[PDB]
């Protein structure tokens, strides 16, 4: 009953108060005999519902007078001799379970206490496991990293990072409970320049060099990702922008850059990138993650980021151009000799019944097997990614099912064999690809077609079933002879006629066997205003405003599937050819450092610096 | 705006505020909105007053302040939601057996006539609720809120008149019954409201037929 | 073509106030004690002696920094 008395008191900032009380409390520890003092006291200081004790109390309150109550408390527990016992409590409930005192003084701001809380011997390896601070939803919890040098770093503050650096008990490599170091908590909290400024960038070169190793960037996640490989699966472009070409031009610190500057004559200079893990050579590169990344919508503005750009290049330079068009000719042959041999029907080098039978059968299971792998479960996915997939299966599934049509049951094998031809030819378009111009058109009718021409397919029908129910209920009887001026007879010839009104074909006849000639011009000049006039202008410039928004980042979405299909050529060709084929050149980086790096040359005109950090003497190519 | 989200981070003054901060860790923080006076539990609350107010154009400004915002939104999603495609589904099959019934017409399961009768009754009495209280008189309102009170009216009325002339006086009963077809396909227009992009697509047809498409047919009819 | 890029800007806006009019009238349409049945908020101890009937909003600041007086929880999070 005076524990609460200590509380109300320690969260009021009542000084005076707070001494008296205490006083009283070391008598009550004498006038006791009792099993163990400080551990009673103990007892008495901590809420043990939660763990909470009064210290945890006095700095979650701020108390314009707080300092004095934690230097009077700590004071007290040196009395009684429980320092570490009381300054290294914990919660105890599932929701704050390991929160400790130097994490209440980090986390607000009081770069004062914090240090009189680790001079005093805190624990500076609290890992505050919790369910608070280890979500399940973004909202209602942080996740900071379950550290104090963490969270030290993910509230920006870098003077109670660098307290927390220079210390011989701190430990820097501590991994948390999903793995994360304090590195993948840094690219876990990484937001874009405009939501928060560029701290957290800052903070990740600030804490690599001052430990200094690639031990740190190296360390595997609890899902195999180290802090590059998270960076890109979770698309934070801009520590990732960082990553890539990181230079430390000074001599100890030389060896953990990723860019090297070889020569660098005047304002020419050729900077070599480091291509270890960006690279298609070992499993979950950064290319393919980010570039099989069907969950984010940041890939197209990281694929311009600079290894990566002049890798693809070099990839459509090497070997993925000629695959591109040697399959553009296998299957620009297979569709004409599938219209060949379906309009050139009965009522040697016939072989092509075969051929278009063999190539259905590899292309039908190829695409089987991709779609499998893409897992279009998840929606918008098959619209997203892996249209021309299921396109391509259904075309070559559809000349399947003619052939065992055609021969095994002899039953109409035409629809299916018809319908797979014009789907050839869309097929056809998919293969634009290859052409800046051409391809970054073919993404334009993308975005046309879902946002314009669907909901305008929505209304039009709309209108077209509506006036043409309304239309063909208000003719009577056929004629005196079934058959006369019966063009808006029924519902179905009634609906033709105003199809072909609005394609413009055909001849308006209003002169219809109709008991109101004036309510059917009025119904009959109704659509004609809602659709001829409103609709099909309105698409006209809806049309043009998408076209407009999608000019600006057109090109950067056609790099991107343009991409897929790079990254899709060269898992498919042997590990000899493969091997023949590789982007950079062993280069001798430190004392003892193979990267096998890629090569970029620029020519900057402002800097004008005095040239340091070359990587070679002599300037020029030898 | 201000007073919506009015906090005092003084403690004598703490008590007169509108936005208190719950826990606030780090980054994350958990402000409550005071709700007293905003929410529709009350005569003239702030929703109702900003929502049916007739008189002013800033209206879809104010609606996107914070309390407001949030508070459309649980209200779409509760049981406005279910309400709007539980009310759209009852109106298409009210269209359907109302053009089956005129489409198959003569030269058990035919219950059809008597409930597009009753529904209709019931669209006529409530629209014109609706109407005596929007109170249309002054220029431009029934263009600016009720325009689909008005059509949903006037079609139940037709169907009204075209019973009470196919029995009643054995006139010619299709001109009513034909306008009201057509009319009601028109009003599964205003349904689209309840998806966001097929239904601010719907609100530049109402804004293109009033600029472009009525002064190009004043022009186009005089040539 | 001048009309559409005028009255985009302001299309999203002007649709959800006519949502929002459809809602306001579904409200005045149901029983009190189905209307009792959804409620916004929750009665909350703001003050020495004060139940408010408040809201909920959280968000997300990088950029302030400030220390947290004023809260009206001292342990966070939903409990
Ligand atoms: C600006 C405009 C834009 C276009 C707007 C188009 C709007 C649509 C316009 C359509 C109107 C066209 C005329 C329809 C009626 C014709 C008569 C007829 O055949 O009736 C038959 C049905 O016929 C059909 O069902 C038609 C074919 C299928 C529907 C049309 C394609 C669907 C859209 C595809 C979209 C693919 C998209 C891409 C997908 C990858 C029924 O006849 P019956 O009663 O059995 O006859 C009995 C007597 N007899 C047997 C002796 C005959
Ligand atoms: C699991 C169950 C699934 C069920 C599905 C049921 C059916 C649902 C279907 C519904 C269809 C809905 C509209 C689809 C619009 C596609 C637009 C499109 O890609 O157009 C392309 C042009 O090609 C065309 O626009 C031609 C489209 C018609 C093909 C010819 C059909 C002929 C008749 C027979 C342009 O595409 P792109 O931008 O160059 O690249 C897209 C591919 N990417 C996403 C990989 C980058
Ligand atoms: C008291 C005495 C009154 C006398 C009146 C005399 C007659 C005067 C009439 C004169 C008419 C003048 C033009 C009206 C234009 C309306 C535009 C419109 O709302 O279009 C809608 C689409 O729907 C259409 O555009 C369809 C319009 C035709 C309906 C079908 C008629 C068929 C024949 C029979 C889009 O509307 P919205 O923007 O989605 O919402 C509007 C509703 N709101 C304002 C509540 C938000
Ligand atoms: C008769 C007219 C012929 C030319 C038509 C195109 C004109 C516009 C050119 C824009 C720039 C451009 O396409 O560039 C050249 C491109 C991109 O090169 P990039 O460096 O990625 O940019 O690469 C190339 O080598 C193109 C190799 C394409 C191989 C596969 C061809 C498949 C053809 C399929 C047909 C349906
Ligand atoms: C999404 C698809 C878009 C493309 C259009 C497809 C349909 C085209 C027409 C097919 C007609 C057909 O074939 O049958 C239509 C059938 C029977 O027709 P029938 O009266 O016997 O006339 C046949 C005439 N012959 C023999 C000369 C061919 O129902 C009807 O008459 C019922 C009409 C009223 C109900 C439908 C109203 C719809 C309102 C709008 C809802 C959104
Ligand atoms: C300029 C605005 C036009 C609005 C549309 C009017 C229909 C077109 C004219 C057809 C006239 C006709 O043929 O019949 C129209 C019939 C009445 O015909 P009646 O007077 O009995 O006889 C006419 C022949 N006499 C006089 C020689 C005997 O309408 C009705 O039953 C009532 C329809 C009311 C519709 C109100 C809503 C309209 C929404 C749009
Ligand atoms: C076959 C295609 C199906 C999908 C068609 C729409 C695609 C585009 C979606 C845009 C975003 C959107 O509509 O969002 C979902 C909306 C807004 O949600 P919000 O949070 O207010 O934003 O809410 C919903 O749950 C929608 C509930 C709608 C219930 C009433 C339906 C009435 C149908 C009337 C038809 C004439």
């Amino acid at each position: 009953r005076l524990k609460k008395r200590i509380f109300a008191a320690v969260s009021e900032g009542c000084v005076e108060e707070l001494r008296e009380l205490l006083q009283d409390l070391q008598d009550l520890c004498r006038r006791r005999r009792g099993l163990d003092v400080p551990d009673f006291l103990m007892h008495k200081l901590t809420a043990s519902d939660t763990g909470k004790t009064c210290l945890m109390k006095a700095l979650l309150n701020i108390n314009p007078n707080t300092k004095e109550i934690v230097r009077i408390l700590l004071a007290f527990a040196e009395e009684n001799d429980i320092l570490d016992r009381f300054i290294n409590a914990e919660y105890t409930e599932e929701a704050y379970e390991g929160q400790t005192a130097l994490n209440i003084a980090i986390e607000r701001r009081q770069g004062d206490i914090t240090a009189v809380l680790i001079a005093a011997g805190a624990d500076v390896n609290a890992h505050a496991k919790g369910v608070f601070f280890n979500p399940k939803y973004q909202h209602e919890g942080f996740y900071f990293g379950e550290t104090p040098l963490a969270l030290a770093a993910c509230t920006n503050q870098p003077e109670i990072v660098q307290l927390l650096m220079e210390n011989e008990q701190t430990d820097i490599t501590s991994q948390d409970s999903r793995g994360n170091n304090i590195l993948h908590a840094l690219v876990t909290v990484a937001e874009d320049f405009k939501t928060q400024n560029d701290f957290v960038k800052r903070m990740y070169d600030m804490i690599l060099l001052r430990s200094g190793n690639w031990e740190l960037e190296t360390m595997r996640n609890n899902d195999g990702l180290t802090p590059l490989q998270l960076a890109a699966k979770m698309g934070k472009a801009e520590i990732l922008k960082y990553i890539l070409s990181r230079e430390i031009k000074e001599k100890p610190l030389r060896s953990l850059s990723r860019k090297f500057t070889d020569w660098a004559y005047g304002p020419v200079s050729s900077s070599l990138y480091d291509l270890t893990n960006v690279d298609t050579t070992t499993d979950n590169s950064v290319l393919e993650i980010i570039v099989y990344n069907t969950n984010i919508d940041n890939r197209h503005e990281m694929l311009t980021l600079e290894p990566l750009h002049t890798l693809l290049h070099t990839k459509w330079k090497k070997f993925a151009k000629y695959m591109f068009f040697l399959s553009f000719c296998f299957y620009f042959f297979y569709n004409i000799t599938l219209t060949l041999v379906s309009y050139y029907r009965p009522r040697l080098q016939l072989l092509g019944r075969m051929f278009v039978l063999i190539w259905a059968t590899c292309i039908s299971v190829k695409e089987g097997i991709a779609i499998f792998l893409l897992r279009p479960s998840d929606l918008q996915s098959i619209l997203s990614d892996a249209w021309f997939h299921f396109v391509f299966f259904v075309q070559a599934v559809l000349v399947i099912l003619s052939v065992f049509l055609y021969l095994f049951a002899y039953k109409e094998y035409l629809a299916c064999l018809v319908l797979a031809m014009a789907l050839g030819w869309a097929n056809m378009l998919y293969y634009t690809r290859g052409f800046q111009s051409m391809g970054m058109y073919s993404v334009m009718i993308q975005k046309v077609i879902l946002h314009d021409v669907l909901k305008f397919l929505f209304v039009y029908i709309l209108f077209l079933l509506g006036f043409g129910v309304a239309l063909a209920s208000l003719i009577e009887k056929c004629s005196k002879d079934k058959k006369d001026c019966s063009s808006y007879g029924s519902f179905s010839d009634a609906v033709l006629e105003l199809f072909k009104l609005t394609i413009g074909l055909g001849d308006l006849n209003i002169q219809q066997n109709s008991t109101y000639p004036i309510l059917f011009l009025f119904l009959l000049i109704t659509y004609v205003i809602l659709t001829f006039v409103l609709l099909l202008n309105m698409l006209i410039a809806l049309m043009g405003e998408t076209v407009e928004n999608v000019s600006k980042e057109s090109e950067r979405i056609w790099r991107l599937q343009r991409a897929r299909t790079i990254l899709e050529f060269e898992k498919m060709l042997p590990e000899w050819l493969r091997s023949r084929f590789r982007m950079g050149e062993l280069c001798k980086v430190a004392d003892e450092d193979f990267r096998l790096c890629l090569r970029i040359n620029e020519v900057k005109w402002t800097e004008w610096k005095t040239h340091v950090s070359f990587l070679n003497e002599d300037p020029g190519p030898i």
